[PDB]
């Protein structure tokens, strides 16, 4: 570090170069370990910082529980979320990702088994799909009561009965394995958001949140429990509120409010936050059809919709229906009224044309009943290609001839041409827009620096120039390793920077991330 | 190698007309636009072939009695109550039509499943032909666009 | 097009000051910076 810290700080020194060059088995041994950041260090001028990256933590920014959490976060902040909480959303990501890298290290005999399932989750939900093809390939051979036939050999229908009871087993081993891989994380982001709300702000003492914000009201059941911050690493949050609010209000009211055999009020609260978590319910519904898959074999054909949740350019299709969805109900709400408004006119003038019959000798079928004339238009008039002039007798020799051409030629030119274009239009332009936001993030991170926010133009200006600015000088992984490194340092051991940062991290100002300039934007 | 095969049959000199494709510019672009965006194309036809399958399981397990490609019952009536044959009935007739599946299905009027079968058709038109066969054409034209 | 003009007004008022006509870039430059320029310094209700 010392040989580095002069080469970075003082260039144009020929004495140091031959001095540096004989240490090349050392500097090119430690460059795996030499994490560099840049901060605005207390003097209104920006200086480098050098530290130690451990090796048990360089190999846990692999292990794709974390890399899944990175690519969700990176797409989260740079899409929406303004500058006033950009970096505050960064440190709120680095706080959680340390808890994942502790969870990744620990991943009677039951504890040995339970870590086999949380380890192999992504490699087991993939197996729960390949079985569901082999059910819905075998199930294609049915014939009519419904008995299966064979085409290959005699041993076909037992292999369905084997692969069906196997599928309930695997789909039960993918909500066990989900229960010990992601549920401890969503517990942690819930406990932080309650512990950092009653303490730094106070709501169960001062605000008392209303009947709106339901998840505020459910959190009231956990503060009376004993082992409250079970994952939030901060086991003295109970005493910090008493020393903060025990004098404006009673020291006895707070101690009533706060405080083989297990805690029961916490365990009732832990399940209360799993079942409203959105990604867990799909893992339940994917399992509860498997139990229903033995009452009838066809229910393993609803497991093919894991193609939808399981890919990327098919997850976007499924999301495009409800992305623009609020304008969608209001338009179908207009389409169902215009077709109704063309049913009142057709009922009150034109009963005599509506014959779905066969040439009059048949006891002719009519559509002179209001609800049945209504469902005649919605089922035949919309879905046709020419409007309503198809299933209506040809008007030629009639008193209402011109008064009925107008009734058809608007119907085609007001419902099928217009109103069933901007129904398809609000779905395709949803998919045409949502596939662009996931392309801008692919671009907005490759022509801008994340933490500086500078640009590819200024930082290029040398051969191979943006690459080194994001692989040495910022490299936002390093800003997470740095805040992992402060924790293992003793508080007496903090150097000059590492206790101006760590003090600022407690008060949470975040003025020390380099806002505008980096290093080369003030030197030369 | 088609020219050598062009003497075993004269029609094989009609596969040499595709040198119009490799040989121009604004027709080389058409040919390349199919596979330029092609990775999202298989994943979507991979969804279209599953939704139509998922509407075959429902139609097989509830609605055999409507699927008559026959002539008025005195004919030894043709059915579609066989799973693979009901599947290729939807992929060949239900997609390529203009109104979904309410064309080659008998008109449901006096039935116990009347409202439960309008819903089976009006989604099929509003989930496969309107949506899913727009963003199949959409991934080809916006590739060329 | 008409659903876009009602989206630009939703944007042209949230990345510009109405009466200054300055922009979100210059007035941000501090933590929480455009919000106070339009809730104290101009806030066009106050001019009414
Ligand atoms: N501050 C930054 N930190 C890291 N990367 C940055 C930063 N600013 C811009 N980038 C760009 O973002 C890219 C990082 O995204 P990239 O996809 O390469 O990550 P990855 O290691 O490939 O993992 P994944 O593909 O899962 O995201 C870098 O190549 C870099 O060009
Ligand atoms: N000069 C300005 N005066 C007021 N608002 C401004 C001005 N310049 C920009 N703005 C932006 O316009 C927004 C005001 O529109 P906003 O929709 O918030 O009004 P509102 O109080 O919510 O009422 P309504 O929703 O009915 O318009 C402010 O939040 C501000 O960000
Ligand atoms: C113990 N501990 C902390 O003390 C801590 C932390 N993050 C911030 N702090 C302050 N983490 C993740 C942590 O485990
Ligand atoms: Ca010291
Ligand atoms: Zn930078
Ligand atoms: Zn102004």
């Amino acid at each position: 570090v010392l040989l580095t810290n002069l080469s970075e700080h003082m260039p144009n020194d020929t004495r140091l170069q031959t001095f540096l060059e004989l240490a090349e088995s050392v500097l090119n041994y430690f460059q795996p370990f030499l994490g560099r950041i840049e901060i605005m260090g207390s003097a209104k001028r920006i200086e480098r910082v050098y530290f130690e990256i451990s090796e048990s933590s360089r190999t846990q920014w692999e292990k794709p529980q974390v890399k899944e959490s990175k690519r969700q976060f990176i797409f989260d902040v740079v899409n929406e979320g303004g500058e006033k909480e950009k970096m505050e959303l960064f440190v709120n990501f680095c706080e959680d990702t340390i808890f994942e890298m502790q969870l990744a290290a620990q991943i009677a005999y039951q504890q040995k088994l339970l870590n086999y399932f949380a380890r192999n989750f992504y490699n087991m939900r993939m197996l729960a799909l390949f079985v569901a093809f082999a059910i819905n390939f075998i199930l294609l051979f049915y014939k009519v009561v419904h008995y299966v036939l064979e085409e290959s050999s005699g041993y076909m229908e037992p292999t369905l009965r084997i692969l069906a009871i196997l599928h309930t087993v695997i789909s039960f081993f993918c909500i066990i394995g989900y229960y010990c891989l992601k549920v401890p994380l969503v517990i942690f982001k819930r406990e932080k958001e309650v512990a950092r709300k009653l303490e730094f702000d106070g709501l169960y003492i001062t605000e008392q949140p209303s009947e709106d914000d339901i998840k505020g009201q459910w959190d009231r059941l956990v503060i009376n429990t004993q082992s409250f911050p079970n994952n939030y690493w901060d086991k003295f949050v109970k005493r910090k509120v008493m020393d903060k609010y025990g004098e404006f209000y009673g020291r006895d009211r707070i101690s009533e409010l706060l405080g083989n055999s297990i805690d029961v009020k916490y365990q009732m609260w832990k399940l209360g936050v799993v079942f409203t978590d959105n990604s867990f319910l799909y893992l339940a519904w994917y399992m509860t059809m498997s139990v229903l898959g033995h009452y009838n074999n066809f229910f393993f054909a609803a497991h093919l919709l894991d193609i939808a949740m399981g890919f990327k350019t098919l997850r976007t299709i499924l999301s495009s229906v409800t992305h623009n969805g609020k304008q969608l109900v209001l338009t179908v709400g207009l389409l169902a009224v215009v077709v109704y408004l063309y049913t009142v006119v057709a009922f009150n003038f034109f009963r005599k044309f509506y014959n779905k019959s066969e040439d009059g000798d048949t006891p002719d079928m009519k559509c002179d009943d209001m609800l049945t004339c209504y469902m005649f238009h919605m089922y035949v008039g919309v879905r046709a290609g020419g409007g309503i002039g198809d299933e209506i007798e040809d008007p030629a020799g009639d008193e209402y001839e011109i008064y009925r051409i107008i009734f058809d030629i608007t119907f085609f030119f007001f419902v099928i041409v217009i109103l069933l274009a901007i129904i398809q239009g609000l779905i395709i332009d949803a998919f045409g827009e949502l596939r662009d936001q996931q392309e801008q993030v692919k671009e907005d991170m490759e022509t801008k620096c994340f933490i500086c926010g500078i640009g590819n133009d200024y930082f290029d200006t040398v051969p191979h120039g943006f690459e080194t600015h994001t692989l040495q000088e910022h490299n936002l992984a390093n800003y997470l390793f740095f805040l992992m490194y402060l924790i293992n340092k003793d508080e007496t051991e903090h150097t000059g920077q590492e206790s101006y940062v760590w003090k600022m991290y407690q008060e949470r100002c975040w003025e020390f991330f380099p806002a505008g300039d980096c290093f080369r934007k003030q030197y030369e």
